This record gives C-alpha cells, structure tokens and sequence, in this order.
DNA sequence: CCGACCGCGCATCAGC
DNA sequence: GCTGATGCGC
DNA sequence: GTCGG
C-alpha cells in the first residue's frame, strides 16, 4: 500500500491490455511493474525514481509522473468512460469467460450480469458456474475459513487413503491472511514418475469430497487436475459461507518439490524464478528442473530433495514461501 | 535495433 | 474417433 | 512495454 495508487494504476493497465487488447506481453510488462514497485520499500517521488527499477521504463515512468502530479491517468479515464472496453472488461470477471468470449458475447448485445443471466443457454458448463457464484468468487477468504477448509480436505483424504498426503499451498501457504481460492497439492505413492500403479487417485477424493457436501460443482475434471468449488458446512440458523473456487493438482509423488514449488507461487514468483533459470541454462517445470543443452533442448531431469535444491541450481538463495508473494 | 517474454492441464473446436 | 490449435485458467 | 546483447 506505500504506492498502492501506482500499483493500482498498472494493473488496470494490465488488465486492459489482457482483457481488451489482447496484448498479453503489454499485460505482463504492466504485471512486472506493479510488482517490482510494489515491493520497493520508499514512497515513489517520481517517474524518473521508479525508472530506476527494472522492468520501469521511459513510457511507465511518464504515467507515473501523470499520475503523481494529479492522482490520475487520462489514458485510464478514457478507458473507463468508453462503453465496449468497459464492457469487456466486466465480463472477463466472470470465471471461463476470457478476452475472446468477452468480445464475442459484446458484440452480440450481451454486456452486463442481467444479459448473461438470460442467455445461459450460450454458456458453457465452467461459464454457467462461473456466473452461478459471481458474487461468490469476488469474496476473499479468510485465514481462519482457509484453516478449516484444510482441516476437512486434510481429514477427508485421509479417510480415504492414509498414504494421500495433501497440501494447500498458494498464498496460505506463502502465510497470507486471506487467500483468493484454495490450492491444494495432492500425492500419492502409487502415482510416481515412473508408474501409475492405481487409477482414479484423483478422482476418488474428489467423490469423498461430493459425499460429504464439500465440493458442490465442478469446473473441469483430468486424472491429474480438478478445478472446482467448495463450501464449508455452516451452523443451525446461520448464514451459509459464501461458495469458493478450489483447485487440485496430483503431482507424482518423486516430483513433489518441484510441484510444491509451482503451486506455492505467486504466479509472477515463477515467472521470473522460470526465466532466471532460462538465462542459468535451465529450465523449470511443475515436474522437474533440467539443464538446457547447446542446442538448447531439454536434458534429463536433474535430482532434486528439497524446494532448496531448486534454487541452488539457478544460483539463486533460498527464499522462504512467505517471501515469494511477487 | 529486435527477439524473447514460463510452462502446462482440461475443454472445445476444426479438419481429417 | 484422432491430433493439433486455441481459449482459459492455475 | 521493457530489456539485453
Ligand atoms: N508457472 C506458473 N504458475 C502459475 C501461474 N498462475 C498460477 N500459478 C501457480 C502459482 C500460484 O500461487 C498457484 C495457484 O494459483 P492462484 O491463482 O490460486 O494463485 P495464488 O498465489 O493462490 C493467489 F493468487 P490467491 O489464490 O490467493 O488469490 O498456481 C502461471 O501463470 N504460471
Ligand atoms: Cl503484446
Ligand atoms: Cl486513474
Ligand atoms: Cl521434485
Ligand atoms: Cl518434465
Ligand atoms: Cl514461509
Ligand atoms: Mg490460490
Ligand atoms: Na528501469
Ligand atoms: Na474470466
Ligand atoms: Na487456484
């Protein structure tokens, strides 16, 4: 929040150039900049100040001095005011609905949450239950929901197969006191690299999770990965809690620290922890990591026994989850 | 300059 | 049906 | 839009 004002002006430009543009380069060179900025520890004086950091250049330092002399950006005004990009970028919101869906539903007259809810017939299934829980899937989750969710997937799995073991990860593992969705990094040692020696391993725990009214739509289903939604059991006489996206992944089992590295995040952690790697000859995977040969093709999977390993073959220290939230 | 910009699972489609 | 490309989301 | 070579 010491340059929330700028860090807010460039995700709206972020989100812009994703969601009307389609420019997502544009959309990641914003996404870099509210993040380098948000993280430096001084109020920003001046676009020539920010420039200083990377990933700041002449046309972002320009917006900034705008924005510091009168707490605004005309090129965002405008944005705002025009009725199409608004548009867009309202229904983009909307889980399953992206740039190009957003654009052909405009065209077509349907622009608002009324339209949408009339024209269900056009929504595909992740759409229609993206639009079911709108409100729902705005609403953060608190630390404390977050804990007793953990607690029934936890306990859940465990009924199932003691040998399950299962992790949330995302930014209540990176120790967030709200978290957007829960993230949830599922093994199992019949699953490994080498053999899947039981089928449905994800699925079984996703029917646990349907039979005690844990898990109560489904957005897409694979062997490896669920996305979904979830809702915790309220008391007599009181509110329901909101619903809450969730999201699974079965990584196999000898890949966990590559796969708790990815799941751990953020999403622009392993943006830049994947390219840093990239320029140390390496590249980076939810799997593995592997050295680049000349040609700059992938080698064989290198051994990895710790989060800690992965770092120390990119020359990079260790940063604990807590710090990775970029 | 100017090429590169992380890497991948699932759903849906076109084209055979 | 298949494979490959594209959208979308993590 | 920014950067490194
Ligand atoms: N390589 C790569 N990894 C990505 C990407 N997006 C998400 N991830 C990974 C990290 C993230 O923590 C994890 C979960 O993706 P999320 O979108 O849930 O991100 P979280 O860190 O949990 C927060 F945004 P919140 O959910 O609390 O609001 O998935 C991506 O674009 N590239
Ligand atoms: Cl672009
Ligand atoms: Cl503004
Ligand atoms: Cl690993
Ligand atoms: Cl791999
Ligand atoms: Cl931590
Ligand atoms: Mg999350
Ligand atoms: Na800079
Ligand atoms: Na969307
Ligand atoms: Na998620």
């Amino acid at each position: 929040t010491l340059n929330g004002g700028i860090t807010d002006m460039l995700t709206e430009l972020a989100n812009f150039e994703k969601n009307v543009s389609q420019a997502i380069h544009k959309y990641n060179a914003y996404r870099k900049a509210a993040s380098v900025i948000a993280k430096y520890p001084h109020k920003i004086k001046s676009g020539a100040e920010a420039k200083k950091l990377p990933g700041v250049g002449t046309k972002i330092a320009e917006k900034i001095d705008e924005f510091l002399a009168t707490g605004k950006l005309r090129k965002l005004e405008k944005i705002r005011q025009d009725d199409t990009s608004s548009s867009i970028n309202f229904l983009t919101r909307v889980s399953g609905i992206g740039p190009s869906a957003a654009r052909k539903f405009v065209d077509e007259g349907i622009k608002t949450l009324e339209d949408l809810r009339k024209n269900e017939d056009k929504l595909n299934h992740h759409q229609r239950i993206g639009l079911k829980y709108f409100g729902d899937f705005e609403k953060r989750i608190p630390r404390e929901e977050m804990l007793q969710m953990q607690d029934i997937v936890l306990n859940e799995v465990k009924k199932v197969d003691s040998e399950y073991i299962a992790t949330v990860c995302g930014s209540f593992r990176r120790g967030a006191e709200s978290s957007g969705d829960m993230d949830v990094l599922l093994t199992h040692p019949s699953f490994t690299s080498e053999s899947t020696k039981q089928p449905k391993l994800l699925h079984q725990v996703v029917e646990q999770l349907q039979k005690v009214h844990f898990i109560t739509d489904t957005l897409s289903k694979g062997e490896t990965k669920f996305m979904g939604v979830c809702q915790l059991p309220s008391k007599n006489d009181e509110k329901e809690y909101p619903h809450r996206r969730i999201d699974i992944r079965l990584i196999p089992k000898d890949q966990y620290y590559c796969g708790v590295l990815y799941f751990t995040g953020s999403d622009i952690f392993n943006k830049n922890m994947r390219a840093h790697a990239l320029e140390k000859g390496f590249t980076i995977n939810e799997y593995t990591i592997r050295p680049l040969g000349v040609t700059g093709v992938a080698g064989e999977p290198l051994p990895v026994d710790s989060e800690k390993d992965i770092f120390d073959y990119i020359q990079w220290k260790y940063r604990e989850p807590k710090d990775r939230s970029e």
